[PDB]
């Protein structure tokens, strides 16, 4: 207790230790280069060791804010490389510290990382497997400077596993490439999901973000009693925004708290938090925000006693608004691990409405005694879009699905950009290829997180580039109605054709020669094109000339020669497409 980085120190165990001081650093100094960050790593780290062979030794008694901010201004170069950040160096703690996180740019001026080819990275690996992980987790963190350090550490680990297995393989590519890009896409699945909560903190305030937590919370441990789950409510508000803050320390020490109060409550909380609770301190949160719903209690009672037959029902309202609301989302939840989160919020918000209606009335209990039958349209309206798209999917395949999806978005919104429509199609493709693999109980929460996602991302780039209001409207509604609003959108009749141009839709024979991959988007592109050319197709006409050209691409990539097929029948499919649409 009487020094923090020795007690760290144990708790993590030198390699853990390093690798968290380099991620720390990484994200801070951004701009240094990897040898510098070395030096720090392994200065940081003897200092460590004299203070766990001697707790009384120099500046062993030192917190870490402040072990750390004497290591960032030790740095020569900094008024140079970071300028404004130099001038937080003639501050004090804890403002000094404070004055580095303003600094902190998140989405810097970095280029992409490229990965190299697959005998390279595996040659690399063999030759110095330190500098090659640790070099590549410096670039990661660097590009990611709000990304939770040991979840960073977590993905670290899981590419160390996927070199190891597959760089001895028979098929390296075969074995590493898939794994890599699995790995890619929830890298960067986590990355969205983090800025996405603390975005919703920020933008809706903190009662809706409760809100939220006590949903999630209850259907992942319906066994809790209420108080306990507004308790976990209370601390894990406090831990979201001092994590989404940036200040890396707090927010573990935070989490670190959390942790150990719900494994010394394990029998209270869930049964499912037996693995967790044993894992090593690194771990355990991480373990715990991942757990699985627990099995809900047999005997529950029904809903409609405690909140419709009751006739006490606004006396206990008006007594606590927020604290009677908060016990319906939780007995609602706990009941229903199959509706998503924002589903069950829309529920509450309507029985907040009834109640604010009906408790003002001059007989209560005869007003809002039907409110659950109001439920039944909001429930039924997410379940059939699933079963419609989840249904389109089976019988078509992703690729396919992909490209019905596209014809759907570009004409709701045909002012969209190409590249833009193929993107968020192709996503959304995957959130089907994902989802619709799980049983009906488990296809709402599924689709709910990944959507989330896509649609925050979405919204983010129309922020930059202003299109259309509809699409303004729906991204700057509530957290709530964001996807309805989306799902509402018309049919754009508003909207004028895009002229005619031929070198959109002539196609040489490099088709041929690109990857399933690249040739998908190719004629993706077109896709969208002709669409937006010709808007008033139907999903017949438009099947006909998809028909038509996957034919035409058919007999000039497998005959002899191709150049002149391409160029032949290509001024034959546009004429013959042309007159087939008006
Ligand atoms: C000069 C001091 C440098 C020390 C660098 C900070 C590294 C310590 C932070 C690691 C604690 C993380 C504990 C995990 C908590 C959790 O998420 O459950
Ligand atoms: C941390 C260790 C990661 C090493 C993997 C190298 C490939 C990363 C490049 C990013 C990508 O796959 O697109
Ligand atoms: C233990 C107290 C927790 C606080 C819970 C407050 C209950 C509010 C439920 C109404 C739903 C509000 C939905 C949030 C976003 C929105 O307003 O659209
Ligand atoms: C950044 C703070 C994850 C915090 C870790 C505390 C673990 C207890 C909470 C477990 C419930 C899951 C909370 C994550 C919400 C979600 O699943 O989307
Ligand atoms: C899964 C299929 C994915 C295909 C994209 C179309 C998704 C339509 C279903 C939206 C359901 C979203 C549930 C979250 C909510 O309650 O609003
Ligand atoms: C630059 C921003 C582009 C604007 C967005 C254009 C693409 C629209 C995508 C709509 C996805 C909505 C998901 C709801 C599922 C549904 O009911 O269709
Ligand atoms: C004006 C009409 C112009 C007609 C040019 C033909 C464009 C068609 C491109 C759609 C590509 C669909 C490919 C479907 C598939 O992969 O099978």
């Amino acid at each position: 207790h009487k020094s923090e980085v020795a007690h760290r120190f144990k708790d993590l165990g030198e390699e853990n230790f390093k690798a968290l001081v380099l991620i720390a650093f990484a994200q801070y100094l951004q701009q240094c280069p990897f040898e510098d960050h070395v030096k720090l790593v392994n200065e940081v780290t003897e200092f460590a060791k004299t203070c766990v062979a001697d707790e009384s030794a120099e500046n062993c008694d030192k917190s870490l804010h402040t072990l750390f901010g004497d290591k960032l201004c030790t740095v020569a170069t900094l008024r140079e490389t970071y300028g404004e950040m130099a001038d937080c160096c003639a501050k004090q703690e804890p403002e000094r510290n404070e004055c580095f996180l303003q600094h902190k740019d998140d989405n810097p001026n970095l280029p992409r990382l490229v990965r190299p080819e697959v005998d390279v990275m595996c040659t690399a690996f063999h030759d110095n497997e330190e500098t090659f992980l640790k070099k590549y987790l410096y670039e990661i963190a660097r590009r990611h400077p709000y990304f939770y350090a040991p979840e960073l550490l977590f993905f670290a680990k899981r590419y160390k596993a996927a070199f190891t297995e597959c760089c001895q393989a028979a098929d390296k590519a075969a074995c590493l490439l898939p794994k890599l890009d699995e790995l890619r896409d929830e890298g960067k699945a986590s990355s969205a999901k983090q800025r996405l909560k603390c975005a919703s903190l920020q933008k809706f305030g903190e009662r809706a973000f409760k809100a939220w937590a006590v949903a999630r919370l209850s259907q992942r441990f319906p066994k809790a009693e209420f108080a306990e789950v507004s308790k976990l409510v209370t601390d894990l508000t406090k831990v979201h925004t001092e994590c989404c803050h940036g200040d890396l320390l707090e927010c573990a020490d935070d989490r670190a708290d959390l942790a150990k109060y719900i494994c010394e409550n394990q029998d209270s909380i869930s049964s499912k938090l037996k693995e967790c609770c044993e894992k090593p301190l690194l771990e355990k949160s991480h373990c715990i925000a991942e757990v699985e719903n627990d099995e809900m209690p047999a005997d529950l009672p029904s809903l409609a006693a405690d909140f419709v037959e009751s006739k006490d029902v606004c006396k206990n309202y008006a007594e606590a608004k927020d604290v009677f609301l908060g016990m319906f989302l939780y007995e609602y939840a706990r009941r229903h691990p199959d509706y998503s989160v924002v589903l069950l919020l829309r529920l509450a918000k309507t029985y907040e409405t009834t109640l604010e209606k009906c408790c003002a009335a001059a007989d209560p209990h005869e007003c809002y005694a039907k409110v659950f039958d109001e439920f039944k349209p909001l429930v039924e309206e997410p379940q059939n879009l699933i079963k419609q798209n989840c249904e389109l999917f089976e019988q078509l395949g992703e690729y396919k699905f992909q490209n019905a999806l596209l014809v759907r978005y570009t004409k709701k919104v045909p002012q969209v950009s190409t590249p833009t429509l193929v993107e968020v199609s192709r996503n959304l493709g995957k959130v089907g290829s994902k989802c619709c693999k799980h049983p009906e109980a488990k296809r709402m929460p599924c689709a709910e997180d990944y959507l989330s996602v896509v649609l925050n991302q979405l919204c983010v780039l129309h922020e930059k580039t202003p299109v259309s209001d509809r699409v303004t409207k729906c991204c700057t509604e509530s957290l709530v109605n964001r996807r309805p609003c989306f799902s509402a959108l018309e049919v754009d009749e508003t909207y004028v054709p895009k002229e005619f141009n031929a070198e959109t839709f002539t196609f040489h024979a490099d088709i041929c020669t690109l990857s399933e991959k690249e040739r998908q988007i190719k004629k993706q592109t077109a896709l969208v094109e002709l669409v937006k050319h010709k808007p008033k197709a139907t999903k017949e006409q438009l099947k006909a000339v998809m028909d038509d050209f996957a034919a035409f691409v058919e007999k000039c990539c497998k005959a002899d020669d191709k150049e002149t097929c391409f160029a032949e029948e290509g001024k034959k499919l546009v004429a013959a497409s042309q007159a087939a649409l008006g």
